[PDB]
């Protein structure tokens, strides 16, 4: 445990959340900030040979390969499939002062992982919109992605409002419960990356990218007060759409990893083709 | 692990002191607390100082710092330790278990209900440094109206925060803050983040306090030397003008009552209480 890692875990069992967070947040604004931290890129799988696919991993606090071992394994079939991570999550890594210098450090680790071999982009959620901006910034160096699929990507609109409180602390139950099952450690170091790094993708809208997109969305919602203004901006920007089985997270879980895979899968061989 | 310990003792070194308090008080808040009266209740330690089994009793009450415990008086006792009895009484919520008193009457009687029980129907008196000394009076008063008579409180440098406070007020607690820290950092002190909600939490219990109300007299023990140059008068104005005597004594708000200095402020205290008890 943390100390203020136990407060919070508290906090969520009293319906005192809303203060917890504000905590991390704090914590989150004292934190050590760079911009020189160089992201993690993780190999998974065994494949050895085929066009590289680099899964962006979320920047939530549950956070590392992990989160897509079975996503990889499904798509692990004549490609060399890696997870990339965002630096602040894990060890004494200091946090991305803005959203450029995060998209730029991972580009950088992009850029020298794949020289001039086709590649393509893909992650879940905050992931995706990550992956989206990795890419924009591939482009503006002159490489072409193949394509970029993102998994149930949002971003919240305004400064706030019930339904998000709501659908935040859906998500803040998955996560906790994750790190409490997967063991996972310094859970104050976890959560105030998290918030940090959220909040640099407050009112994000995708640009413009000249590889196609495809965004993939949950057949099941999380929560009933789920606003179409937290995903009509950035559906109008994806190349297609496809809904599959499964929620936000059993999307690439046991359960529909299968089927996701297969949507994924399929689009990328066209993408590449 | 304590990563808010840490990241409140690196921004003491990037001058964010006052943030750092800030994300303290938010977590003091989401603390535990005792006082209902249905509940169950911390119970405050006391802890005998002196080598001395005879005479009236003193009571010093330790200040709600992140630094508290009976070490903190164990050269001023030494000092007083002969013919009186010094005990230590040390605020609930800094070590181990300890939840943190939902406010100051809750703090106050729980204080006043272990004073009560060491003393019975003998003679006594309590003092205590700085906010000790704040709850030391406040005890005091509590005792008078359960019929008790303390012979008398010493208070040593108490200073009283009004208003919301302004840059004065956030050097002064970094001179403080310096001070404590240090001393942590020397008795290999644990549990950072504890201690600090604790301190933060009770002092904030204390802010706007002004003696009132107490039939028993009062000594306030003045050090010599400030601990900085933008010292306001109002933080011990309206403390001052309710003490029966003051008096300066060489020290600074901390050597007042170490090795330095100790001897000199035992020797006021000493006579002043036995002054008191007779």
């Amino acid at each position: 445990s943390d100390y203020f890692g136990e407060l919070f875990l508290q906090a969520m069992r009293t319906g005192e959340l809303a203060q917890a967070q504000q905590l991390m947040a704090g914590a989150a604004q004292l934190r050590l900030k760079y911009g020189e931290a160089v992201p993690e890129i993780v190999r998974l799988g065994r494949g050895q040979l085929g066009p590289q696919l680099i899964l962006v991993c979320p920047t939530v606090m549950t956070t590392g390969p992990q989160v897509y071992s079975r996503l990889a394994e499904e798509l692990d079939a004549g490609r060399r499939v890696s997870a990339l991570v965002p630096p602040g999550f894990h060890g004494g890594q200091a946090l991305p002062a803005t959203l450029t210098v995060l998209v730029r450090s991972l580009a950088d680790v992009v850029q020298a992982e794949v020289a001039d071999g086709e590649f393509a982009l893909a992650g879940h959620s905050s992931g995706g919109v990550v992956a989206y901006e990795v890419a924009r910034e591939l482009e503006a160096r002159g490489l072409a992605p193949r394509g970029v699929v993102l998994i149930d990507s949002y971003s919240f609109d305004g400064d706030g409002g019930r339904p998000e409180e709501l659908f935040r602390s859906a998500l803040n139950e998955r996560f906790v419960e994750y790190l409490r099952l997967t063991g996972g450690g310094n859970l104050s170091q976890r959560i105030t990356a998290q918030v940090w790094c959220l909040e640099l993708l407050r009112g994000w809208r995708p640009e413009g990218l000249t590889a196609p997109t495809l965004y993939v969305r949950p057949a099941q919602p999380l929560v009933e007060q789920e606003k179409p203004e937290w995903r009509g901006d950035v559906l109008a920007a994806m190349g297609q759409v496809v809904e599959a089985p499964g929620d936000h997270f059993t999307i690439i879980e046991g359960e529909h990893v299968a089927s996701t895979a297969h949507i994924v899968g399929d689009w990328l061989r066209e993408a590449h083709a």
